[PDB]
């Protein structure tokens, strides 16, 4: 519910992100740059605090669990869009979660930021993640062919977006 | 009164936690040194990058008993103008007190007895005239009407320009 | 007309020398950046120390013949506004030509329809009318008349602050 | 007739007149410029980067008529994306064709990559078709993708295959 | 059973012990090191490069028992050098068949590259074994190619290709 | 006359400067940092361009000789207060030239620079010197008792200034 | 009683403390300064500079009653700008005639310097008399030149010589 | 013949090994770092100036026209062996140089350098320099399956080796 | 025997203060890649200074329980001539044990077995005798009778230059 | 006695160098750069840390009490020849200590540094201190006048030296 | 006749080769240099250093005659070293009378310093009555102080006051 | 003679391209402060890294009208033991002319003289005897026959060691 709360990311959140990542079994990036190994993503934190192109969020419920992270990236302020990307933890998935959090991270997006235009990726082989985001308005725009390789092959990904003004209405 | 008891203290390193506890609480873009922030972290090294500049300085005001009140802060300081923005926060816990003339006093009598400066300027929103009033009782005056300056929570908003010169704050 | 051969080109070290020759005739304390100057090679260093600052933008502007008419500055530039201060220099010799609408149409069209911005505004003192009118007539509007802000020559004066919105510039 | 050849800091004049002309925001590396030092710079700043790769379009009596870029190579995921400016002196000239293809010839077999796409506004239809015969096909319409010349345009995203292009 | 996890810098120690056991030159990033604050400040240096990529073998209760590196990573052709260290105390105990697969797994499966190789001491025909049995193949027996405990050694030259390992 | 420009100072104008100084047989300064030969000052020129504390003028008539040199040091922005100096070349000198050049000095402090004082030092074996600082307004501030060892004693020195509110009336 | 002892970082707090009291612009080695930080940079960044140097006054049980201060020292004309700042706590018990004196003394046995002179504010008439019988004589008065306090108020320098410090 | 000089590689010969890599169509190395422009490598040359592990010489004749040049890259001082790696230019080629200068360069190696072994690479699709370098001693000592993609495909190459002591005997 | 469990680790920065307390026992002049010291923090400093040197390699011998026992030096090695110094210290609390020969194993072993070298020489005083005939017995064998080489405790000595060659160590 | 340890000079031993100084009065110096305060002798120290001008001992006796302090300073090894200081502190005063340090400072610069001669300054108002560096066989080569302006006045002070040759007879 | 002009880098080569001639070890700022660029370098280390101060001699046609340094400047004790060097050619002119004094005018007359001492060789008498007659006067005759020319020679120390030069 | 003339300057960077005009006919790993070399660049830049270095100082014979006749190297220089290396080089085209004892005795006067050196040592190829009768005549002695030291076109070669003390040189 509005249990979940938004807040900035910290030096001590790494941890906490390392390990969103095991899981994972793909490339994890930083502002770009690829990591494995918390020193890697240290030192890219570190690199990149002063960085406008991305900003994160992590979400902690009333009790302070951690229960994901939402990811801004590609923020572009000549043509007011960025990437959006969110994580919900092994443990709190499968719990409703995600529409909340991709409302909140719309809202911010929107209400604070002023963008134009949030997009992101999913893999065609997602469906119940596409729906999802179809169902917070995200209207397909793109069937990108064999865009990343990701675990053994290329994939194909979708590129969803919604407008800043189709929000606010 | 009691707020005769307050304190101004130029700002530093350790008072960090306390500046980044009342960002949370305005849910607006703030800056240091025209430069955004949102983590402790970010505003950490921003403080670092930024000990020796002279176009902004900062007061943190505490009561007799050291409780943390709320920030004085001004920016943008030409000393060829002699003008600078000023602006103001009380933390929240002490908001039910009055304090607000008083700090702005001390901020004035900063910038003009000690700062030697010519004109404090600052701005506040058309959608707080609160803030107006209070300004306006301690010899502010409107200057401008500043039309979609600012965007704020959502929409692009109207800001009140003020000022007050040193000669009026000064000649009795 | 012949207003329609002058092109804007982003200004380079080169180009300093010509700037340099513009505050001999503005007798007014010309900045860079947020720091004054004097000399040539005070400029110089200033520029070298800001060649990737993105708080301000300028361009030069030449005629067919790439004989120097102008400069057009941008300062004061968040992307969190997106707003920026405008200003326009004419070079002496080129001023009985009525250039000056024309690069204001650049300077706003550089700032809406690539920069995408969302407001520019200008300062004009008081005592520059024919300033005012000008400003005017491109859809600017006073917003601010500032009270003392810059000294200047002598003694401290008043401008006007004016400014345009891109949905106003743009929207047919 | 005409040679790609790899840049060199002596054609940085030639880059920064093709951004008076094409009227958009210029990026070297990510990295916007306006200035010509800006651009000489970030040139430096960048030289061994690996992330974009650029040649220059020469002929017989060494004119300068176009340039070829990669950006955003991908050593992962084996893939860029491609822009090609044409000055505006040498357009109708019919070239295109064949640069795009030593740019796709390059990509694939010099640098082993996977995948090629690029950006065409939808409001140039002229630019969609080429592509498509040099063997690109949409794959995403992006909508209000780019704020252009006053308005949020339509961009096509357009792309190419390794396989496809070399079992073409 | 066992986990492969990127190795820290908390891990140097157990690398470096690693090395007065295994008895010749090591060396991170092809720069040589005897003393632990060699190695320590040449992994700082060496931070981002990705040339190199090594994951330390753990267990249940934490223990460090292995090492996987690959070195000479070539992002244009696609290959790598594999090498595996086994600390002694858990040396005949059955792992290397699955840690080889995992590595593999990673170089194939994670990073696209399309080969790797290793080499193996003629002297030593159990190891060689071993690697074939993971789908490693001989293409060099390298003549006194190394100095090794006093003379020019043998070493085989063992690989295997991406399509081969997916495909297998 | 108004023959007599004023004009910032530049690299070039070096070599005159230190040829200001030879003729002189005391110690130069520049910012505070003591020079003798052309290369302390050219480094020191150099270490000095971005900063405030001081400010350098050279004379030059309508053809570009060089008369002399102006200068505002100890410039104070919380007091509005500087010390003014001021040197005319041997073969400019007793030309009737001081006097347009201390009002231009004042001119430039009180009107551009919005300054509340300017002071000076006068050597008391310069009574001429004095004399003509008075005709320019310049009262009699202190006398500063054995202030500097220039050429083989201690010297006393007359501390002279005018006001911006007396300059402008 | 007092012990006059060289100052040192760990007297930075009690420098910075005798500033929101005393209530103008606080200067190190010209440098302006508000902050604890910015004083700590500045200490650091001065170390060694022999412009300026301060003494911390201490007492028995090594409580910090005041400070002294040669700014200005000049190595050429064998002069310096002489501050006396006494904690109020320990304002009206008589210390500065002594301190006054061990600073002169410093200034004049150790320090070979010929001139000492300092300013006191006019309508501080309390303090010039003092000075005045330590051996300092009014040299200048000096109009409107300190903005102190809403005004821009008057100023004696005051100074005694080597010489007549020595032999007086 | 005896024609053939060999001479170390200054910042001049740049623009020559340049020269040598357009008509070659495939990547370019400098100290196992990649490049294509003059400026890359000339930067990469100045990087490289103090380093040990490879060394170059330019070929030139009696007249001092470009012949090629001989490289050593991948020295190992601890295991005395290195690559050898040969360019002969476009007009200079079929003259019967090769011979000379692998010879030569393995002079060098073995008589000079001291090391233990030279081993190089050459493509399975170049039967002739294969036999050439037999010609001149080289074992084959390794057929490498696809170890390089070069124009289009991946390509296997022989390693070819000849020891210090099969040398100088 | 228990010459058996003497082990050789590279020296590392916790291993200094081991070091610094042998030059104490030496009253001559202790180098650092050639740049002599006397206190610990000079050593510090220095060892800092050279951790990625190539030209010197030092090995600390420790027992099966880890007592100090002493320290194996290599220095001035080219791999042109792949020639190095060698010297070796025991700390005096274990002198009474025949360690020596067997240290002077592992760093004949290292040198020509590991890092591949050709020759191995090392200075002795023709004064300590019982270090030559230690030596000699290695196979080592007098090159040069070095003539007031080395300023030490009062006067210039003679020193012993004595080496080995790979072939000869390896060669059954 | 035999009693008292000469040993190198240590951070640790700041704190008592320092000590030795407040007593004295006069300038204190460390590598000709003077200094007053602790912080300004550590920031010296480490700067000096690798300078062999200057070298420096502390004495210990067997108890480990700090008794004073060897010094020898403008250490040159073109003329091998270096100026010796010594400093024994308030507490172990007056007990009979100095000649024994005189003669293990001699003892070092000869037989270990290898110099040619060390030679002193004393003030002519310490007769004792100069008849005692007599009895430890230095002569008097010098009467150096008003070198040194210590504590009012300028001093004249002794040069006094030994020569490694009447040392070692 | 002569003028005493600043040093400046013009005049290095002037500089050094007064050290090819006079056949000893040369200093700049106590740093040793035999080399054209080490004294390069060196000068430019100590551009504002204010230990040392030196002044070349020009004559009328603009040639380059000779050199006084003030080295080991003490602002303390107001005193420093000071030695002349005249270029062989002009030798036995009878210059440095002159010179010397103008030196020691600048030292005591726009320095503001206390003492002037020298060093001159016993082995030349020629010398100490040179300086004898400028008013110095001996103060040490250190034994075996040098080693110059193949043996440790002895050196007359002598000196100046500030006071006998002013008022004799 | 004609020797005479020749004189010592302190090397400098104008005098490298001479130094590489050196061993290209030397055929042998020329080295710089303990560094090899071959090119020109290479040469350069290792000269720059090294100006500021005691260890070894280098002197350009020129004879009576600049001719550049060849080098005086002095290398591995202990002030605590006083020692040094010496090595002399002629030009090819000027060994025609007897001029090596000539410069040996500047270099030792240079030592031992000025320098203040206790001890000078040479190396020698054992199948260099010219060179050996030579040093031997100017009171060189041998001190060491080093087996197998330095590998030299193609092969390890022995070279001599030989000295001369301070004193020797000096004492009539």
């Amino acid at each position: 519910n509005s249990q979940l709360t938004l807040r900035a990311l910290e030096r001590g959140d790494l941890r906490f992100i390392h390990n969103l990542n095991n899981n994972r079994n793909i490339m994890s990036y930083w502002f770009e740059e690829p990591y494995e190994s918390f020193d890697e993503l240290e030192e890219l934190y570190n690199k990149h605090i002063h960085d406008n192109a991305e900003r994160r969020f992590v979400v902690e419920d009333a009790q302070k669990n951690l229960i994901g992270l939402v990811e801004l990236i590609e923020i572009n302020y000549i043509h007011r869009s960025a990437e959006f990307q969110i994580i919900i933890a092994p443990e709190h998935q499968g719990k409703g979660f995600a529409r909340t959090l991709i409302n909140r991270a719309l809202d911010y997006s929107f209400t604070i930021l002023n963008l134009h235009k949030i997009y992101l990726h999913v893999a065609v082989e997602n469906p119940k993640a596409v729906h999802l985001y179809e169902e917070c308005g995200f209207v397909e725009e793109g069937h990108l062919v064999e865009e990343f390789f990701i675990n053994g092959r290329y994939q194909d990904v979708k590129r969803m977006y919604i407008l800043q003004s189709k929000y606010l209405n």
